């Protein structure tokens, strides 16, 4: 079910790059996915499995061919990557992913967007945001750790395009989705890339993934 | 060439496991091969592989299989991992390699074995060794970053054999092998698992792997 | 008339701990306020400073004698902290020091703060919050690089009173401050304690800090 | 007592050099000492305390002068370190430390040198060395966590000395000293500088400082 979920979404979306299900992965999905993991606990795994996925989402750069000489030297050929980047995270959960980014791209430019659901409605609003300035011209590396409803990461996504961010350069990190917030975030903007570490079967009245992991950011800041 | 290479040794050894060679691999493997790379951009370039790798290899350790309940009040079907394991490191190469065994298993236990072939008669001769009571009930990840001849690393095996370490208890964690390296300790030691991140095409006269990376130890630890 | 202007703060203020001025903290201050250091050296040594500046604002935590005993079965007498603290970042720039407080207090919980400034007037207004639901009753580290007139960080401490922190379980930590700010901080709020690591004399018609470091929050993140 | 103790070195030992006996460090100093702390806190506070430590002995390196301009197009009269490093351990429980000086030093060259007393003889003697080519170029931090009796520091000396290194250009960084050990160290090369953390009452009848720590490299690496 699972497995049919996995490849549904994976014979669906050819944008979405679903991380390797190692057994080591699921151990760590595991402990963070109980209830009974200490704060302890759940910051170190949860850091241990974001460097992962950033390592894998790191793989959308684009790249050339470089070639080199060995202290043998001999030949080596190679590649490079040199696209001008930068991080992008939804406040908060998603700041807990620019440590992670921070660690393999050492001194990588860091934005940072505060999105509130709407009272009345629920509209999502744009409250805060603090971008490079030419981050028009980079690729975007946009941090959020849950994909429910795709509202945030949709409206986030509204105002890079509305600054300029070309679609097609906006890789959307994500540790676990619902099938559904998949979906928005295609029909809307097809042209993105998305890379997750698990989707889960549904979401909740107060729309919480299921089976989940609860609240992610109050669970990683200790907000509890 | 390097597809065949790989695919004969992917076939007759089947203890072998080739990381993923994804496009950011290649790209440290670039850096870190370079003969120009500083050595405050090799250090760094190689814990970044380095923690990729251990990574590939924790997962030849068997695991449970674990029930959780999520704060949702449901359970998710995870895994654990239950066995008792150390680190290896050959000195002064492997090393190298600790720190990255430690980042990601906090505490692990660390054995040190300084195996040094003889200055005329050219083998190996165990010198020094420091290795925790019981690695005898332990799965042991060997750490040792190059592997030529497999002079080294199956003297390393044999000690731990003595010591009873069971062969197919032992994990052989490396950077970059050499065929006849593989070919070799695969002759000696066929139950033992080996986690690698490339393999060259072989070695020169002096027995250095071509086209290699030079004398990781060295360019790692700044004596060259 | 540096030492003039460090001693004159110091006797007046007997709540302001200042940081030891080793020729290492200069070197790092140096670098740091240097306009030509690139984001990735500003970052590396910001993050060094930070981790010394925290270690030291933690000697402001109370602690109990404790004794123990020495592997060699004599005992020795020690002397625990036990308190519950948080750490309550101001956004953005404060939140480049949470890393340090982690990384040195495992899970330490984290409360995240935002104010704004009011445009046509000049107030701070609190733009957003998260913090620890019990609060109350935990000592806080307050974290913000910078010090200038202080009005921010006498609304972000205004409001932790109103939740009812008591005041003199604040620890204001903080890298850099201008007199004209440290005079405020205790004229409104005697009993808090502040720890800094360089005064400097002057403040600016954009007040900023002279000659200060210029934007902390947007080279820290590379906004800039 | 005690007192009486650091006093008496301080004051005939004139290049010795005790860190701050702040709460914290003592607090720590508790951790690590007690026989109960489990592996993982012992690295986890062992690290901490020791990164401390090398930031204390930094300062003992030689420094220029310099005035940069800031953001604010202002000067500032920092100071530089300008001189050629490297760390030295002391296998096995020196190479702990490397870690602390890398965190703080990217890329510092370490050399390394095994040392054994003889099984009968008690003699220590060189069993093993790799060391930067121009060490004799450089100001060395040797590192070695512990100094009961002086009998493996001052050989360590000796051969750095025939390998041409400058007796006053050896920074010698320990976290746990016994008053013998830092008499012979300094009948013997009196012109090197010792930074310590803490300096113990006495050796047992087994030669092991009380009321100490026991066994470092065992408790550090888990050879316990
Ligand atoms: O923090 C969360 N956001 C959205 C989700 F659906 C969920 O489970 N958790
Ligand atoms: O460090 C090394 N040892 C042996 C080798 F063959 C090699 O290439 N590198
Ligand atoms: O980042 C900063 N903001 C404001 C200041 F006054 C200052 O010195 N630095
Ligand atoms: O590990 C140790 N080495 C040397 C000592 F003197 C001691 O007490 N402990």
């Amino acid at each position: 079910q699972e497995e049919s979920i996995l490849q549904d979404i994976i014979t669906r979306f050819p944008n979405v790059v679903l991380m390797k299900q190692t057994a080591q992965l699921r151990a760590m999905m595991t402990i963070i996915r109980d209830k009974e993991t200490p704060k302890e606990e759940f910051v170190f795994y949860a850091d241990r499995l974001i460097r992962l996925l950033i390592e894998e989402a790191l793989n959308e750069l684009p790249f050339q061919k470089k070639e080199v000489t060995t202290p043998l030297d001999v030949s080596y050929h190679g590649v490079s990557f040199y696209s001008k980047i930068c991080g992008v995270s939804i406040v908060r959960a998603g700041e807990s992913m620019e440590s992670g980014l921070r660690a393999v791209c050492r001194g990588v430019r860091i934005g940072k967007i505060l999105i509130q659901r709407d009272e009345t409605t629920a509209e999502p609003k744009l409250i805060y945001e603090k971008l490079p300035a030419d981050i028009r011209e980079r690729w975007v590396m946009l941090l959020d750790p849950m994909c429910a409803t795709a509202g945030s990461v949709c409206k986030a996504i509204e105002v890079l395009l509305r600054l300029g961010v070309k679609e097609e350069r906006i890789i959307f990190v994500n540790i676990l989705a619902a099938p559904q917030g998949i979906e928005r975030v295609f029909k809307e903007y097809p042209k993105v890339r998305m890379v997750t570490a698990a989707v889960d079967i549904c979401l909740n009245s107060r729309y919480y993934i299921v089976p989940g992991i609860g609240d992610f950011g109050d669970r990683y800041f200790g907000t509890m």
